[PDB]
């Protein structure tokens, strides 16, 4: 019940006491571990499930309890008043509103509890943008452009999140239909293949279905599809001058430029759901900065993505006859070298997976020492390449669901009543 | 209860019904996943936990029921009598003996149930050597030498397992004290540096204390340390001609040979515990053939192992002045290229991690189809390098514990009552 985690590269041993405060479930049992399932039920929030007055007050109390404890005002007049106050508003309005300070604590701590996120050492430095006064898609678009501009910062990226109005009755949900603010378009081909980004083929079609006019190029930045107050969603193009992009060249292989590769600097996830004291913020786009492998290993080399490995290996003149030459691996390494190099050269913020895993280990040590633990999903913290030469590999981790939290939610087109 | 797993690269969806036939715990609860803990309590077997007739027959019957189903004899006269036979023998003698066929089924299925093993496609082709008549350390040394000779097979490796007498009262255990039959020594120098394999420093010291004349080189094959019937362990030198080794060179880099590296061909794990129908076999060495990354990534590049990365990078003339150059990644690929090249060049059986994972995916699908499941520990199945360009990465997996099964067990020097 007071659990121990060990690093097998350093013999460091941490005691975890924080898992005791765990609220939600993991999808695992004593009989079967599901720690490798992508989207178990508990990590997803279906929109039919609106909160009731009785479920909502305990959730609100538990949030306010930790909030006021963090500010060293636990059990104090201020704490009591607030609980009283929130309690009253719930009894009357069947919901409640977060104070700005709480909202900020909420956001920051949702990130802090993101067990799958390796970049959490930066959790306290998050820029929170209150957009709960927003009422239209145009209004949403404006907030999102401002987020994107504040975040990009001419390459010197800064973490940020913009929070739109909380769910009410499921009929008035704010939703960004894009999974990321900035993503490349994917087009089905009559000759069979796929142009651009295969992971976006469906969305890119729904964009065209809703009236987008696509350049049908290979790195076409998609338009935003914004849904305010449960209404039908609207198409807005992000101003080109606000979408920072980095041409991909290699520091040694001058032919690399010829592949014509580029990526965008701003990783900004928009389809998740921020939950705070029982309140459901279904549009809450948030951003930081890439880890090299995310673009280079996954976005470029994964089969269901750009899949350029064969093409790169070819230009390297590696022996591609047999898998045991590890040509796939060799290529994969140069590709990530190039991505790191392109970004650094353009002075666009990026972290390599060695630096970032080392940072996380520090963060862990910090959280165990000052918080008594740090929930963590090993399957997602260990980088998709060079796994065991990074320190997170030998680090035992405990995975459990704290709150406030980011959660998954169904894609809007499945659920949106038109 | 039916369960689904998805592959996110091919959109294949499989249904697991085999998890229902699961007994042992995982170490997880609803409120915590411990899927990354290396040796959970339930994956281990302490020798003091010796089984009473109480729980033994339920376990016996479960296993016998499994066996006779596989051979399509469930409920047959032979099945009923065997149950009765095992029943009498337990209430009469507090344990029982497996028949030859039963022991073979058991060992094969423990492999098949080994959720952390990527190589289980080969599970049905396991050579089982019954060493249950063994009574001495010298008897063990002989069985073990024969295991090594058979399994090596001049470099064309064969899967084998040798099975020594089951535990009784936990005071007469058979143990092989080596973590592997073949492993290099490790010596803690005075200056803090280690010579050889850092992994084996402690075990080396024991051997040295037991009276092993240590040659003290970077690649010394350790002596077998063998305990029969609860007696104090004894030192045996594996005959060098039986230990197949491969000098490591690189197919393009000529200076790589001058790193002085080599490795043994035959991975043979000896410190685990074979559980079959309640019986515990505390000494049951098993061997197959290496996946390349085991040597190249873990054995050579782990900071707590030979840790040659810096010297390789130095000789490759990489930019080692910041991680951003991915020199650590770059050298690691070279070293694994070298290990695969050297082995294949010498016609010693080895598999690359691309071939191995692709095979496992195929195996697993096959297992879902004709068994209703395949337990698998993602954390262990996914290769320690180039993870997401192998097809196991995007494959969702269920982990659960079936019997028969291989378990962990405490190091013998920690639990052994010495005689002198
Ligand atoms: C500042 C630099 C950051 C880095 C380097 C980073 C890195 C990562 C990486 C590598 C992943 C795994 C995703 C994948 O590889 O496919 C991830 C997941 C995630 N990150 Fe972070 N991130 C950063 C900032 C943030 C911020 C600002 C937030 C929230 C405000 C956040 C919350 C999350 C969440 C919620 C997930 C997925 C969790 C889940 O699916 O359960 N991260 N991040
Ligand atoms: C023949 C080729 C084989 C290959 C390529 C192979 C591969 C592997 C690998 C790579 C691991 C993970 C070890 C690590 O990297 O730390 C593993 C684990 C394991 N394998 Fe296999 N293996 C083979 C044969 C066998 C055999 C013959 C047995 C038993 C009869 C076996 C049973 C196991 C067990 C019990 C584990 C660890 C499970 C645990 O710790 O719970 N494997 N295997
Ligand atoms: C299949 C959907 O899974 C995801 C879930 C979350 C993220 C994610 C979410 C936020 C991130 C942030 C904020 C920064 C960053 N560098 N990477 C991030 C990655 C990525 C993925 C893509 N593997
Ligand atoms: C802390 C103990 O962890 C392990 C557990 C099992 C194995 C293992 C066990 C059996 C193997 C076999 C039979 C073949 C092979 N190629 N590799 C094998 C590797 C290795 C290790 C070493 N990481
Ligand atoms: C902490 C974690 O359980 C530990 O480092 C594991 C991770 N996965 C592994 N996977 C394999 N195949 N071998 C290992 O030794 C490990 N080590
Ligand atoms: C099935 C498996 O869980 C899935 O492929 C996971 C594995 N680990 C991952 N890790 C990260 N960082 N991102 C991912 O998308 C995934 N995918
Ligand atoms: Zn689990």
């Amino acid at each position: 019940r007071f659990l121990k985690v060990k690093n097998w590269e350093t013999d460091v041993v941490l005691t975890d006491t924080l898992h005791l405060k765990s609220t939600l479930e993991t999808g695992c049992t004593e009989h079967i571990c599901m720690g490798s399932i992508m989207l178990p039920s508990q990590h997803t929030r279906k929109p039919e499930d609106v909160r009731t007055k009785d479920q909502l007050f305990p959730l609100a109390k538990e949030f306010l309890d930790q909030y006021y404890s963090s500010i060293k005002r636990f059990g104090s007049k201020a704490h009591m008043d607030r609980l009283e106050e929130v309690n009253k508003e719930i009894e009357s309005t069947s919901t409640y509103q977060l104070k700005d300070t709480e909202l900020i604590y909420g956001a920051k701590h949702a990130w802090r509890n993101a067990s799958r996120c390796v970049g959490r050492i930066q959790w306290s430095k998050l820029q929170v943008f209150d957009a709960r006064d927003c009422t239209t898609a145009h209004g949403m678009f404006n907030y999102i452009c401002n987020h994107v501009k504040y975040a990009t910062n001419k390459g010197n990226l800064r973490s940020a999140i913009t929070i739109f109005p909380q769910r009410t009755d499921g009929k008035h949900d704010f939703r960004v239909w894009n999974s990321q603010l900035i993503r490349y378009a994917g087009y089905k081909q009559p000759d069979g293949s796929t142009l651009g980004d295969p992971a976006n083929v469906q969305f890119t079609e729904i964009c065209i279905q809703q009236g987008w006019k696509a350049p049908r190029g290979r790195f076409d930045v998609l338009p935003l599809l914004l849904q305010a107050n449960g209404n039908d969603p609207e198409l807005f193009q992000i101003p080109p001058e606000l979408v920072l992009e980095v041409p991909i060249r290699h520091p040694k292989f001058d032919w690399f430029k010829d592949l014509g590769l580029k990526w965008y600097g701003l990783p900004a996830v928009s389809n998740m759901l921020l939950e705070i004291g029982g309140l459901e913020f279904s549009a809450c786009p948030f951003s930081g900065w890439y880890m090299g492998t995310e673009i280079g290993v996954r976005d470029y080399c994964d089969n269901s993505r750009y899949n350029i490995l064969e093409e790169v290996a070819k230009k390297m003149d590696l022996d591609m006859r047999k898998t045991s030459s590890l040509w796939k691996d060799q290529a994969l390494v140069e590709i990530n070298i190039a991505v790191l190099y392109s970004f650094q050269s353009d002075k666009v913020t990026i972290v390599d997976h060695h630096s970032a895993t080392e940072s996380f280990i520090k963060h862990m040590e910090n959280e165990y020492r000052c918080r008594g633990g740090c929930p963590a999903d090993w399957v997602w913290i260990v980088p998709p390449m060079s796994g065991s030469i990074t320190p997170v590999f030998h680090q035992e981790m405990l995975n459990y669901r704290l709150t406030p939290s980011f959660e998954y939610q169904p894609d809007p087109w499945n659920t949106h009543v038109w």
